[PDB]
């Protein structure tokens, strides 16, 4: 008869918000906060496991940064086989976010309720008690609300046929039905709401009853809700208030007017109140993948110059740390967000960061006998490169891998365009090489391919092109790079390709274009091509009507069909209105012909000489394509011809021999172990040969290959009776950077890199 209070994720490179796990003597679990990026993730790496839970109660606004994880999260815990699942909120906008995934989430068996709370609704259970509150950003009281009750009615419906009760049929693809096309109510009435929460705990048990704390959960995006926040809070009883926790956004400033709303918690009637504080100049900067960290510093032992490290700094807040203790060591670097030290009432033992390890359990207590329990346990968690050096990869002993070459003077080293030759050809980072599910090792999938362009005058540019981002795709790119390097590759940052409608090819999209804006924002000129199958692009269009209209103005979407190699163009289907939702449907004549303005427009932009798909033998509008780009103005013969399989079954009639042929990169995927070949044929995936077949066939000059499955980080399987017609090749790992003309220089290594992963072979062999 106890609670423990055990944060998942604080803010972080990889982890952009925090999430909160509240755990019950005997198992009753509950999520809190926001269900982002790599949060699904995060869960395995540290083996927490979610029997039992069923109750997400999200806080705050919800952008694609604060459920981008959710949508991976559902069909993972359904896959998991629980059977019901409920989220909370309050507003009705939570619907509209389900409702805008039909065409990528689907799962039966599953009973996934959306609760939409009222102002101050409680939510009683059997053993926890939640009151919300929403904060509403500039006003106070919501009336109408954002959608009428028809329009509510028709959003619930669309999340009742994504989770049914029953199986459909064998052979239903989401993306294939025509009744999925709807068009969702328009957003006029939208509101700008923080949603917060009460926790209180139901009582222990002649005798006499003893009670819990309350723990209050704020979620704060940014400055501009303080004035409503303080508006809210300021007459709120903080009588048995025994923890605040402060979910404080990037946007929000930690200055005397933060500290005069923290202030109104101060005290509660038996003592102070400890407050709990994430914020990402506050909590630190820690690996949030270890099992990633670890595999890409054994990858660097080898091949160094491929791989960079990931980074753990950030700028911290002086005018905190000052104010309360452990002032920073000087080499860190500080942040001041105003003049004079911090004007607050609160004393150094009742306020904590927000932090991994650092959990918290409530006890019960005898009201006014003796002072409210409550103990605020764990250490941040320490880190050292040089120590898990010395002790997991210096025992391999690889050549001329040390602690100095491989670590200390790589350590403030980038290794994406530096060198001479890097800047004028082809390079490729593989920034995710998993399949379906992100695992401890490979995260979902995402190609980044560095094109550059030679001018005139002789100076060259770059030309970013993102082929597929499933979830967490720019948490891996942060995490990598330095802020300084970032906003030079969104800068130039110039398409966005995905193969198909499965969640684990585009994720991250959304994050990927948040991102792009924030850096190309400023360029009224700046605009940026996402070819993607169409049903994505209701998506994108539904999604940022929401987060940020203004993106919308800078797409330009072109269509895969439009690039398809065939005579013949797939007709899709016309939009149903919200009307006639209710209990055949025409297609759209329009809709078969090219916007060959728009396709000659990007071949214009982006020096693209030709651009084709070809359809993928996986799913229905599922898609491979291949790029020729021009390398400069003062040549016709210098050009450089990608290719990317979608996850097709091996295509060597539509893809190898036609659209991909004589190709001087491919890149294919390579789902299945040889091993595993009559599987891969039922999940319409190739294995590592039907892979290189297909790479064999096309002439491709060159080969790379990612989108692995595997229970461990391996080498795959080469199969020595089939030859590598292909001058040069490699395998992808997560944070890999190839250099085209230097691809080749893996195969050398091949040998040593098989044994580098008994440690995780033994390991994950714990259950077989
Ligand atoms: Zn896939
Ligand atoms: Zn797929």
């Amino acid at each position: 008869f106890m609670f423990t209070f055990i944060p998942i994720t604080h803010p972080t490179s990889d982890t952009k918000h925090p999430l909160l796990l509240v755990q019950s003597a005997h198992g009753e679990k509950y999520f809190f906060g926001k269900i982002g990026e790599g949060s699904q993730r995060s869960l395995t790496e540290n083996k927490i496991r979610i029997s039992k839970l069923k109750d997400i109660f999200l806080t705050g606004e919800l952008n694609w940064s604060d459920i981008g994880g959710l949508p991976g999260m559902i069909l993972t815990i359904a896959d998991q086989g629980k059977s019901n699942l409920v989220l909370h909120y309050g507003n009705d906008i939570l619907n509209y976010i389900v409702s805008t995934w039909r065409y990528f989430v689907f799962r039966f068996g599953i009973d996934l309720n959306d609760h939409i709370m009222k102002d101050k609704e409680v939510y009683k259970d059997k053993i926890i008690a939640v009151k919300s509150f929403n904060v509403l950003k500039n006003g106070g009281e919501d009336r109408l609300g954002v959608f009428d009750s028809f329009q509510k009615g028709v959003l619930r419906s669309i999340v009742a046929k994504m989770f049914p009760k029953h199986a459909p049929t064998d052979r239903y693809d989401p993306s294939s039905d025509p009744h999925l096309n709807v068009e969702l109510p328009d957003l006029d009435a939208k509101v700008e709401v923080s949603t917060n929460y009460e926790i209180s705990f139901s009582p222990v048990r002649l005798e006499n009853e003893r009670h819990f704390a309350k723990v209050l959960i704020l979620d704060i995006p940014d400055d501009l809700y303080l004035n409503a926040f303080v508006e809210k809070f300021k007459d709120y009883d903080c009588a048995e208030l025994g923890m605040v926790y402060y979910f404080l956004g990037d946007e929000v400033t930690i200055n005397d007017n933060l500290f005069a709303f923290i202030d109104i918690f101060e005290k509660n009637n038996y003592g102070k109140v400890n407050h709990m504080i994430s914020h990402n100049k506050i909590s630190p900067n820690t690996i949030s993948f270890f099992g990633s960290a670890l595999t890409t510093l054994k990858l660097k032992a080898l091949q160094v110059n491929n791989y960079n490290l990931p980074k753990t700094d950030r700028v911290f807040s002086k005018d905190f740390y000052d104010r309360f203790d452990t002032p920073l060591s000087r080499g860190t670097s500080m942040c001041k967000s105003q003049e004079e030290p911090l004007n607050t009432i609160i004393e150094k033992d009742n306020i904590h960061i927000f932090s991994q390890n650092k959990t918290v359990t409530f006890e019960p207590f005898r009201m006014n006998e003796e002072p409210m329990k409550c103990n605020i346990n764990g250490e941040v968690a320490d880190f050292s490169w040089q120590e898990i050096f010395e002790e997991h990869v210096k025992p391999l002993e690889f050549p001329l891998a040390d602690v100095d070459t491989v670590i200390n003077n790589q350590l403030h080293v980038d290794n994406f365009n530096n060198s001479a030759e890097k800047k004028k050809h082809v390079e490729i980072i593989t920034l995710g090489t998993g399949s379906a599910l992100p695992s401890k090792y490979r995260n979902v999938v995402s190609t980044l391919v560095k094109v550059p362009f030679t001018d005139a005058d002789g100076n060259t540019i770059n030309r970013n092109i993102m082929l597929d981002a499933g979830e967490n795709t720019l948490g891996t790119i942060h995490r990598m790079f330095s802020q300084l390097a970032v906003k030079s590759i969104f800068q130039d940052l110039k398409m966005i390709y995905l193969s198909h409608l499965h969640a684990d090819h585009h994720l991250g999209i959304i994050s990927v274009l948040n991102e792009w804006y924030k850096y190309n924002k400023d360029d009224e000129t700046s605009y940026i091509y996402v070819v993607t199958p169409w049903q994505y692009h209701k998506f994108v269009n539904e999604w940022l009507v929401l987060e940020n209209k203004e993106i919308l103005k800078r797409i330009k979407y072109i269509s895969c069909e439009h690039f398809i190699n065939d005579s013949f163009v797939r007709m899709q289907t016309q939009s149903v209105p919200l009307a006639e939702f209710n209990e055949k449907l025409e297609l759209d004549r329009d809709s078969s012909y090219r916007d060959v303005d728009l396709i000659r427009q990007m071949y214009e932009d982006l020096s693209i000489e030709y651009f084709q798909t070809c359809r993928a033998i996986h799913c229905d509008w599922a898609y491979s394509n291949s790029i020729t780009f021009r390398m400069d103005e003062n040549n016709e013969h210098n050009t450089f011809k990608v290719s990317y399989s979608g996850d097709t079954r091996p295509n060597i009639e539509k893809f190898s021999l036609e659209i991909g042929y004589n190709s001087d990169l491919l890149i294919h995927e390579a789902t299945l172990e040889n091993q595993l070949l009559e599987d891969a044929v039922k999940k319409k995936h190739c294995t590592i040969n039907e892979a290189i077949g297909v790479s064999n066939k096309m002439n491709a000059r060159k080969l790379i290959l990612t989108h692995f499955s595997q229970r461990y980080p391996k080498l795959p399987q080469l199969d020595n009776n089939i030859d590598v017609m292909a001058r040069e090749f490699c395998f992808a790992f997560d944070s890999m950077i190839v250099d085209y003309e230097k691809i080749g220089e893996q195969q050398r290594i091949f040998p040593l890199l098989n044994k580098a992963f008994v440690e995780e072979k033994e390991e994950e062999e714990d259950v077989d």
